[PDB]
């Protein structure tokens, strides 16, 4: 089915998904002259000290390590989210090429790459009801842009020649997400949806301002993992990233001034 290339990138996921053309889709870009400061929006919680992850997986559009979400334990809280949501997983959508990755784009820049971490709101029980909501789902986003090494995301970039096709996993224990956080978060914030299929319109994005650095080995470590199975012609996972979608009836909110 869907995929991110000619034949069945996202120009073509409105005919499988035709909420891609909805209200609210995601990403976007960001025109920072345009967002306008909300001094009512709160400070984030990033509350991940118990966070416990469990596998890291290629699941062929992307790379994922998931994390315990049976319980209370990484939750991100404050902002402009009402009630509390559970760290489901985090993934990245990288490019081919530095210049490109991001699917949010700041002032029409585009980063090497963008990571999301994937929160559902407790109130609907699990992922699969959220998903079904305006408020389901929080996914924060960070950029990523290439220069001095991310220590923190070094043990990530080792183990992915081990999960190189589309299927793969492996055990990803007692991994800290804190350590791919910038210093600042500032933020923007507004509603959109899901950025792969179903694109379900149940997302309140939280972006941050401050992008992460990653050393050019790093990313180069990204792009060796593969979109097909093992068997399959070996195609490359890079540029997984849907574009900008048309903004229509949204305002963006900065967090800052
Ligand atoms: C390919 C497709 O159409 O859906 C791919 C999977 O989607 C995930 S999802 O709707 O929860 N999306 C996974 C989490 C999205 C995180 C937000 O991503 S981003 N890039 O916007 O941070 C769904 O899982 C849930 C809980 O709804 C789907 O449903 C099931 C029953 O697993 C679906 O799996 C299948 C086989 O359809
Ligand atoms: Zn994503």
């Amino acid at each position: 089915h869907w995929g991110y290339g000619k034949h069945n990138g996202p120009e073509h996921w409105h005919k499988d998904f035709p909420i891609a053309k909805g209200e609210r889709q995601s990403p976007v870009d960001i025109d920072t002259h345009t967002a306008k400061y909300d001094p009512s929006l709160k400070p984030l919680s990033v509350s991940y000290d118990q966070a416990t992850s469990l596998r890291i997986l290629n699941n062929g559009h992307s790379f994922q390590v998931t994390f315990d979400d049976s319980q209370d334990k990484a939750v991100l809280k404050g902002g402009p989210l009402d009630g509390t949501y559970r760290l489901l997983q985090f993934h990245f959508h990288w490019g081919s090429l530095d210049g490109q990755g991001s699917e949010h784009t700041v002032d029409k820049k585009k980063y090497a790459a963008e990571l999301h971490l994937v929160h559902w709101n407790t109130k609907y029980g699990d992922v699969g009801k959220a998903v079904q909501q305006p408020d389901g789902l929080a996914v924060l986003g960070i950029f990523l842009k290439v220069g001095s090494a991310k220590p923190g995301l070094q043990k990530v970039v080792d183990v992915l020649d081990s999960i190189k096709t589309e299927g793969k996993s492996a055990d990803f224990t007692n991994f800290d997400p804190r350590g791919l956080l910038p210093e600042s978060l500032d933020y923007w914030t507004y509603p959109g949806s899901l950025t792969t299929p179903p694109l379900a319109e149940c997302v309140t994005w939280i972006v941050l301002k401050e992008p992460i650095s990653v050393s050019s080995e790093q990313v180069l470590k990204f792009r060796k993992l593969n979109f097909n199975g093992e068997g399959e012609p070996e195609e490359l996972m890079v540029d997984n990233w849907r574009p900008a979608q048309p903004l229509k009836n949204r305002q963006i909110k900065a967090s800052f001034k």
